[PDB]
């Protein structure tokens, strides 16, 4: 019936409103106060489109859940995407929240357009990437991992879908939907993440910002190899026991060799966290 702010800075959910937007007409906010482009994307979830703001012109990206809240619980774990990405606050390799709003039960988040997701830039070059861009990517990466783990978040989330490109060879990490709070069991907590990129630990329930560092960990080493992850199995296994398969990481350096390997360690308490990863040689400018 009509639209509200999503925010968890102020209490008072507030109506909005956006030049092109005349509450009388039946069009919802979304409909209305912007210009549909293109879908970028889409699944159970609901819609991801590029839009242009009919209020200052620019482009952004527009999230659209599929159905309205089936119930008080339902509402508030989507409504919680919304908080997990105001925790995060500004940083320039982390994707930036416009503003969100409820209409209908839908829920709806306006996010900074970056370019390409680093998964279609793989996928468009169909090949390995240059070392020179991985580390670029490797370094932005674990820059935006520091800035939440000094705040007791874990993304859990971490993998080239999530990531996206900007200008000249930079990137942006993103997506905060399986974002969580340290300290705060619940809830609902710890939606499940992608296998493929799930650290070890979290098999047997034990989550922490390392998990955030092995996930990068698969993601640097499935872009750097052009390698497809396995879902489950003994090719699962084969990557979390600390040594590398030995077939599609032949081209790597020893310098990235070696920093996968710290990231790839099994044991939770062992393995490298971002900070001490940034302040390795090979990581800083
Ligand atoms: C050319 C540029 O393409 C994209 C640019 C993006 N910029 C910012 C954000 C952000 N944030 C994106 N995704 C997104 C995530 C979660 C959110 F909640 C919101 Cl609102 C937005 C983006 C997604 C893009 N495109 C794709 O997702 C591509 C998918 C390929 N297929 C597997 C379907």
């Amino acid at each position: 019936l009509q639209p509200r702010r999503v925010s968890f800075r102020g209490e008072a959910s507030e109506t909005l409103q956006s030049p092109g937007y005349d509450p009388s007409r039946p069009e919802s906010f979304f409909q209305q106060s912007f210009q549909r482009l293109s879908r970028l994307g889409h699944g159970s979830y609901g819609e991801v489109f590029k839009v242009r703001s009919k209020e200052d012109g620019r482009l952004y990206a527009v999230k659209r859940s599929m159905s309205p809240f089936r119930g008080p619980k339902d509402r508030a774990r989507k409504l919680a995407e919304v908080g997990s990405h105001e925790k995060v606050g500004q940083h320039p390799c982390c994707v930036r929240l416009e503003q969100a709003w409820e209409e209908g039960g839908i829920l709806y988040l306006q996010t900074e357009l970056c370019g390409p997701s680093l998964q279609q830039h793989c996928e468009a070059w169909g090949a390995s990437l240059p070392e020179a861009q991985v580390w670029g990517y490797l370094r932005d990466t674990l820059l935006a991992l520091a800035h939440l783990h000094s705040q007791g978040l874990v993304h859990l989330d971490v993998k080239p879908a999530n990531i996206f490109l900007g200008p000249r060879g930079r990137c942006k990490l993103g997506d905060f939907g399986l974002l969580v709070e340290l300290g705060t069991a619940g809830a609902g907590e710890v939606q499940e993440g992608d296998p493929r990129y799930m650290a070890p630990e979290l098999l047997q329930g034990s989550y922490g910002t390392a998990a955030d560092v092995f996930s990068l960990g698969l993601t640097i080493l499935e872009v750097a190899c052009n390698m497809e992850l396995p879902h489950g199995g003994e090719g699962w296994q084969q990557l979390r026991q600390g040594y590398l398969p030995p077939e599609f990481t032949a081209g790597l350096s020893s310098e990235l060799r070696s920093v996968l390997v710290m990231m790839l360690e099994p044991d939770p308490k062992l393995r490298a966290t971002a900070e001490a990863l940034l302040a390795l040689p090979v990581l800083r400018q």
